[PDB]
């Protein structure tokens, strides 16, 4: 599948830049600006339409959407207008929700981890029967949360991190597979880069990163999925690497790399 | 002939940088700035007088108009006014049109292929014989479009990508016969015509050949020597890129270079090397 790139934005409560912010992503070569669903955070999808104001061509996402925070029945009606009102340029990533000062803040029932999986599993199966137009992303690297992105979903993200191995994202990836058997080619694969790290000496960068790993070899770390470090060639060949090994297409960055990583994209994008 | 740089500035509404941007274009060593004539752009002469109250050298240029939009009658009014009312700063560069949407937005008939160049034709016989004093540039890589360069204009600019009327960047090889078709049409006029080119992409790297290998991801048809030979993408440190200019402009007359506004800044190390 062909790469697309998205870069992951704060929408944060008395900061004034985000018109600004948005532009820049769209202007830098990004295809998606993703945002989140936290406490503390801007709401997301009044977040997204005001993105949407002031760009033409990117996708904007949820990434991820806490089934915890929203009635499926209300969500399928915010989804659809944001689908109609920005002309069809909004997806929706959703998962469980994972912080529960978050769910004791607003009076929400943390229960068990099963109970906040299966709220995500409502969640979905309800969106797909009202028939939302906008395309889902299921988060999450647990057993049963993968079986749900290969039930419903139309993109699938993992988890780079407590930093996973190439050789524990091999199990989870191929976990997935499994589970989605038939469907497999029709799920295009996400994750999410932690730390894009310029350096024109990769190898004495990684041998110096030990420091804050000293339970991983250098090349483990040269092989962590949510770390990209070298030059952008080194970056790209990397990406297309991990294309092949793990099927990753849609890459995205956080905010604080937007510029780091934006060399990339001249050769991959 | 001696070079001339471009930059492609997009003027847009609701975004206040328009005259920042316009100095920077200038001081960065730009001979041209150039805008687009598109729905949702600033209209494009009423954005180049905002860059000529703020610029004392740069020439300003439409790139490209779309005949579709513009009564030639009219158009020769504008272009007449822009010329005397700048002091001769103004060039004129026209195209036929390609974005369905935008004619069916405006209310105006797509038609055919042929009628749309048709429509270019008629508009480029009438600007010469109204004698308008602004330099007129046609750009595309059409046959007929090329053939009315050959016969009206003052420059041609050659496209380095083709699309459905997304970029599909055409080889250097292709390139050689578009400039090649454009020579015999234009016969003993050839060497007065300034030829142009748009590069898309300004890859600074250390590692050339590197970038060109992982670029094949994004164009698979071609290979990597061919993505080092492409018109449309300049790769490598400043010197590397103007070693390229000058080897393009042996191989296809290419003096007129212009690249797009995101690549403004990472080209201008170039213009010092080439002056
Ligand atoms: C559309 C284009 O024809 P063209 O003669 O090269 O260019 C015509 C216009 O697009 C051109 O004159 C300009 O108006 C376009 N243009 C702009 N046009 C505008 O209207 N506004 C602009 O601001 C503008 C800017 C601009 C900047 C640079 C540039 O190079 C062109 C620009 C083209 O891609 N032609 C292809 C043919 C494409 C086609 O018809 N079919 C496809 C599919 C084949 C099939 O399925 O049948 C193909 O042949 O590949 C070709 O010559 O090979």
């Amino acid at each position: 599948r062909p790469f697309r790139f998205g870069v992951n934005l704060v929408p944060t409560p008395g900061v004034s830049s985000w018109r600004e912010t948005c532009r820049t992503a769209e202007q830098s070569g990004y295809d998606v600006i993703a945002v989140p669903d936290a406490l503390g955070v801007h709401s997301p999808f009044i977040a997204m339409m005001a993105a949407a104001a002031v760009t033409e061509r990117v996708q904007l996402t949820t990434f991820v959407l806490n089934s915890a925070f929203w009635n499926p029945v209300l969500l399928a009606r915010d989804l659809l207008t944001a689908h109609e009102l920005t002309g069809g340029r909004v997806e929706a990533g959703l998962g469980t929700g994972y912080v529960r000062a978050e769910f004791e803040t607003a009076g929400l029932d943390w229960g068990t981890a099963g109970t906040r999986v299966t709220r995500l599993a409502d969640t979905l199966a309800a969106l797909r029967t009202l028939a939302v137009p906008t395309p889902l992303m299921v988060g999450g690297n647990g057993d049963r949360v993968l079986g749900l992105a290969a039930e419903h979903a139309d993109t699938v993200s993992f988890s780079g991190a407590r930093m996973i191995t190439a050789e524990a994202m091999d199990e989870r990836v191929a976990f997935f597979a499994e589970r989605a058997g038939e469907r497999d080619s029709q799920v295009e694969r996400n994750t999410l880069v932690q730390s894009v790290i310029a350096t024109d000496d990769r190898a004495a960068t990684a041998k110096a990163m030990r420091s804050r790993m000293p339970y991983l070899t250098a090349e483990q770390i040269l092989q962590l999925p949510t770390l990209l470090i070298g030059t952008p060639a080194q970056m790209a060949e990397t990406l297309l690497e991990r294309r092949e090994r793990f099927g990753f297409s849609y890459v995205c960055v956080q905010e604080r790399y937007l510029a780091a990583f934006a060399p990339v994209i001249g050769l991959l994008g």
